């Protein structure tokens, strides 16, 4: 498959794989391709570590794009993974929302879901969600500052749906 290669220093760990794998796995689920990369710490432990992105092309477009930006380094955080399409939705966010708040999110038809868009000015694509179980994906497309936007809106919903 297509397998395109990118470079992490130490002290990108924590941003690439997560110091120790939890940024891998939404880079694995996320994005959906597997990227293997030295995490051996009997060869390169403490020095740069090749990420070897692989799936399909445009998924390794997209995962390089991301890659590339999560390993910036802006507050050691790097997102996490990226939270944004990872292959699938170039435009937008990525959004897991748990299972128990996912079906109010949308409401009866969708008369929640869709104000969403009327006030955000957003698009939503239920992608294949992460494999796990319990959060879905559910993708906001449109412009960055209103992506975010509307998943404050529904996280709140999350806090709201938490608040019995």
């Amino acid at each position: 498959g297509t397998v395109q290669e990118i470079m992490i220093p130490a002290g990108k760990a924590g941003l690439v794989i997560g110091k120790g794998g939890e940024t891998i796995k939404q880079l694995q689920e996320r994005a959906g391709v597997k990227m293997i990369l030295i995490q051996d710490g009997s060869q390169n432990t403490n020095v740069d570590k090749p990420l070897r992105i692989i799936g399909d092309p445009y998924k390794v477009q997209q995962a390089c794009e991301m890659v590339m930006d999560i390993l910036r380094e802006r507050d050691q955080g790097g997102f996490g993974d990226r939270n944004e399409y990872g292959s699938r939705i170039g435009g937008g966010i990525d959004v897991p929302v748990p299972r128990h708040s996912v079906g109010v999110v949308i409401g009866r038809s969708g008369e929640m879901i869709k104000k969403i868009q009327n006030d955000a000015g957003v698009r939503i694509q239920f992608k294949q969600d992460d494999g796990t179980g319990p959060e879905k994906i559910a993708h906001i497309m449109g412009p960055p500052d209103r992506c975010e936007h509307a998943a404050r809106i529904i996280n709140d919903l999350l806090q709201s749906l938490r608040s019995g």
